C-alpha cells in the first residue's frame, strides 16, 4: 500500500535550494521540491517536472540519492520517496502561490522549520552519501520510530 513521491534538492558546493510550502499538508515547512509520479511516467521523469512546477527550474542531470517510506499512524498509504540531487539547473527559482523558493548556506539549513526526519538524513545527502529510510510518525510532528541506513546502489 505505498504511493510513489519524488523529493528534489538542488544541492550545490556551498548553498541548498528549498522551498516554504504555503497551502497543504506540511505548510509551514521548508521541503524540497516534489509530488506524485503519475501515470506513464518515470520516477526520474516526475522528479524532474515536480522541480519545474514546484520551483520553475529546469534540471538536465538528475542523481538518485535516497529512498525514504513515510508512515503516518491512521493513514493506509505509505509514501514511497524517491529522493535526488542536482547541482547542474537552469533558470532562476520562481515564486508561486504555492512555494516560495531559498537559498540557504550549508551551515544555515532551518531544521526547527523543516520536517523532522530532515535532520537525521540531510547530514548523510550534505556528505555524498546514498541511503534507505523509513520513518512512522504520529502527526506532522512526531517520530515514532524510524530506521536508516547508508547503501552504495539507491
Ligand atoms: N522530509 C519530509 N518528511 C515528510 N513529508 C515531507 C518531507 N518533505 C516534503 O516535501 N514532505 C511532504 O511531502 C508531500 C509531497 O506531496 P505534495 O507536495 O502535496 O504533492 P502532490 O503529490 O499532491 O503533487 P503536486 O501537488 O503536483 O506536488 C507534502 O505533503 C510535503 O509536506
Amino acid at each position: 500500500a505505498s504511493r510513489l513521491y519524488t523529493l528534489v534538492l538542488v544541492l550545490q558546493p556551498q548553498r541548498v535550494l528549498l522551498g516554504m510550502k504555503k497551502r497543504g499538508f506540511g505548510a509551514g515547512r521548508w521541503n524540497g521540491f516534489g509530488g506524485k509520479v503519475q501515470e506513464g511516467e518515470t520516477i526520474e521523469d516526475g522528479a524532474r517536472r515536480e522541480l519545474q512546477e514546484e520551483s520553475g527550474l529546469t534540471v538536465d542531470a538528475l542523481h538518485k540519492v535516497g529512498q525514504i517510506v513515510f508512515e503516518f499512524v491512521g493513514e493506509p498509504e505509505l509514501m514511497d520517496v524517491h529522493v535526488f540531487c542536482t547541482d547542474s539547473i537552469q533558470g532562476t527559482p520562481v515564486e508561486s502561490d504555492e512555494m516560495r523558493p531559498c537559498w540557504f548556506q550549508l551551515d544555515q539549513i532551518p531544521f526547527k522549520d523543516m520536517w523532522p526526519d530532515d535532520s537525521y538524513w540531510f547530514p548523510l545527502l550534505l556528505q555524498k552519501k546514498k541511503f534507505h529510510g523509513y520513518f512512522k510518525f504520529q502527526g506532522q510532528d512526531t517520530i515514532l520510530d524510524y530506521t536508516l541506513r547508508e547503501v552504495d546502489t539507491v
